[PDB]
């Protein structure tokens, strides 16, 4: 089991549209991890939401119906040989860092999951909370070291997948709080160069206004054009022009190098991918550019996202969009 080349499996329990069971039960089935299996990843991110395993109206009691669909997604790679990093997308509030109430949840939740599956010593990693964007790190330093500590109490050597702040970005790995423990896999998330990944992201109010194709090699067109229409966006004049090719790519990558080279620790790239609406050879481009360079780093990661989310590298016939898209992704 490794941890090497995986793929997210977005929209299951995460970001689902309705909180359904018909929707739970049908968007990821066993054929969906065999299909991944059959590819080639290695393992698969789950991100959850706390809703289905805890309602804010009766606190402290976990939901078997919610903790079924992690359960069957661990049967399910274990029975194919697949390792499964089980991710906390939406935490309890954000007021999480405000409210010592929502930390103390967001901790038992955890707790729970550590003693849970503490007989599985293979197959699942945790990565604690996606959703950190606070003007320091102070407050999830702390969050995070009780964390820590809570699990370390009940399970001496699960692995634990930390990112920073500011949605886990690798210049704010540098900024986590020193952690003197031997199973710790720190995260980042990689979208850069975000106008490129994000071209007309519906949710992205600047990629929706700038509203422009691009294409990879290239660079960004209209820039000066777009701020003089839209001064609301004046910020954007630091990209005019950018070229967008490799060596930007390993520019942004740099922060998490440096990091690494003085902890000497293990890294993720958890979440990385090209909005599917962007042309196919662009598309493919990227991701061949950025997986060679995670290769010669040796960093393990994630492609966002399977199916769906508007990322999506496999259609809903279990076909992938592209087969040389999932043979780079396979690595």
């Amino acid at each position: 089991v490794s941890f090497k080349a995986g793929i997210n499996l977005g929209g299951w329990i995460s970001q689902y549209q309705v909180f359904s069971k018909e929707h739970f039960d049908t968007f990821i089935t066993e054929k969906d991890i065999e299909t991944i299996a059959e590819a080639g990843f290695d393992h698969v991110r789950l991100p959850f939401d706390y809703p289905i395993i805890e309602s804010d109206d009766n606190v402290g009691e976990y939901k078997e119906d919610g903790l079924s669909y992690i359960d069957r997604c661990l049967e399910w790679c274990k029975k194919y040989n697949l390792g499964l990093v089980l991710d906390m997308h939406h935490a309890p509030g954000s007021t999480l860092f405000e409210d010592p109430n929502q930390q103390k949840r967001f901790v038992d939740i955890w707790r729970f999951l550590a003693k849970r599956y503490i007989n599985e010593r293979e197959h699942i990693a945790f990565e604690l909370l996606n959703e950190v964007v606070e003007p320091d790190s102070t407050r999830w330093n702390k969050l995070m070291l009780e964390c820590i500590k809570a699990i370390r109490e009940i399970d001496s050597t699960m692995w634990l997948y930390i990112g920073g702040n500011n949605y886990n970005s690798p210049d704010e790995l540098k900024n986590l709080a020193d952690i003197d423990d031997d199973y710790i896999v720190y995260n980042f998330h990689f979208y850069n160069p975000f106008f490129f990944t994000h071209q007309k992201a519906h949710w992205s109010e600047s990629a929706m206004a700038y509203n422009r194709t691009v294409k990879y090699p290239g660079q960004y067109e209209g820039i000066e054009e777009f701020v003089k229409n839209n001064p609301k966006y004046s910020f954007m004049m630091e990209l005019n022009n950018l070229k967008l090719n490799k060596e930007l790519l390993r520019k942004d990558l740099k922060p998490a190098i440096e990091f690494r080279e003085k902890k000497k620790c293990k890294l993720y790239c958890g979440e990385f991918g090209v909005i599917a609406i962007a042309d196919l050879e662009s598309r493919i481009k990227w991701h061949e550019d950025y997986i060679s360079l995670l290769e010669e780093y040796d960093i393990g990661g994630a492609v966002w996202n399977y199916k769906k989310m508007d990322f999506e590298i496999y259609n809903e016939d279990r076909k992938p969009v592209s087969q040389e898209l999932v043979n780079i992704l396979a690595r």
